């Protein structure tokens, strides 16, 4: 069982350190359950974002193996192109030998330039991995480096330390009650069916159900634009002249919970969860973002949600487990 500590950066980004190569070259990466590739910047990249982050240098590792397979990934925000290579990846105390990963060659645009972290470590299914690159957790399982085919995630609140990804285990001290298991509706993302979103026992979005993903790599709780506007209206949020969904810090205390029903079970978020506070600057924890799929538009249950619920991602089962944080 491997234990990867995560830094909680401003309750907005959670990343941990990994080593790549021999000897290990270190990188910070988002542990991202909404994607499946591992990549880091490399010395082959001249983009601005590569210039202000740690760069992998294959010529300094005795265990690197080149490939000629190319890689291209577009995220919600940010994108990269690169080349795949193999090396040993030290993650959560495990030596992940023979791990295929991306060496960036372009990282265009500005979001990544300002980001504290170097790269991304995807924890989703191989079906959404670009160039069909074996994801890290799949490689760990395939090599028998974890005995149970599952991992769990605790994300801390209030910028505290203690966030972790537990590779190959579940630690019950992080949660109250027993885990509620939710079947994966579509295997690619960790995608599940949301049954309803309610406030004061009135349904306010996702009438008749809707698809959602559990995504540690997304800060906010996102959903279709029109539905989110309604929610924002419902919690009394309004965009300021600077493009920021502002809310009076007094509402944290007046407002009711917003309840997510998942596999027939209620998962409330109190105002203190769905409203972000920073010394009398309070923004909405909801953000409108349209994510079209075959099935339907996706909701994203990001860090706003995950901070409240210890999450188990079970590949043996194809289930997500949830329970309220301790
Ligand atoms: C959703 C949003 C608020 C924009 N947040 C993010 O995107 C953060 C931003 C972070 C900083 C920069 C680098 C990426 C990380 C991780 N991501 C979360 C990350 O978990 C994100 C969640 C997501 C899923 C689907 C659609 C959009 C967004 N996943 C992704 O972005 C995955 C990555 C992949 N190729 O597998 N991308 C897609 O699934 C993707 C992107 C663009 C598309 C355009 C047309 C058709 C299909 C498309 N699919």
């Amino acid at each position: 069982i491997g234990d990867e500590p995560l830094e909680n950066y401003l309750d907005t980004e959670y990343f941990g350190t990994i080593g790549i190569g021999t000897p290990a070259q270190d990188f910070t990466v988002i542990f991202d359950t909404g994607s499946s590739n591992l990549w880091v910047p490399s010395v082959y990249c001249s983009s601005l974002a590569c210039s202000d982050h740690n760069q992998f240098n294959p010529d300094d590792s005795s265990t690197f193996e080149a490939t000629s397979q190319e890689l291209s990934i577009t995220y919600g925000t940010g994108s990269m192109t690169g080349i795949l290579g193999y090396d040993t990846v030290q993650v959560g105390g495990i030596s992940d030998t023979n791990q295929i990963f991306g060496l960036s060659e372009t990282e265009p645009g500005s979001f990544l330039y300002y980001a504290p972290f170097d790269g991304i470590l995807g924890l989703a299914y191989p079906s959404i991995s670009a160039s069909g690159a074996t994801p890290v957790f799949d490689n760990l399982w395939d090599q028998g480096l974890v005995s149970q085919d599952l991992f769990s995630v605790y994300l801390s609140s209030n910028d505290d330390s203690g966030s972790v990804v537990l590779l190959g285990g579940i630690d019950s001290s992080y949660y109250t009650g027993s885990l509620n298991w939710v079947p994966v509706s579509v295997e690619g993302y960790w995608q599940i069916t949301l049954d309803s979103i309610t406030m004061d026992g009135e349904t306010i979005a996702c009438s008749g159900g809707c698809q959602a993903i559990v995504d540690t790599g997304t800060s906010l709780l996102t959903g279709p634009t029109s539905a989110i506007a309604n929610i924002q209206s419902d919690i009394g949020a309004s965009e300021n002249s600077d493009g920021e969904m502002v809310i009076s810090c007094s509402s944290i205390d007046s407002l009711p919970d917003i309840v997510f029903t998942i596999n027939g079970v209620q998962y409330p978020l109190s105002p203190s969860a769905y409203i972000l506070q920073d010394d009398d600057s309070c923004t909405s924890g909801f953000e409108g973002m349209d994510v079209p799929t075959s099935s339907g538009e996706l909701w994203i249950l990001g860090d706003v949600f995950i901070r409240q619920y210890y999450t188990v991602f079970d590949r043996a089962n194809n289930k997500v487990g949830l329970a309220p944080v301790a």
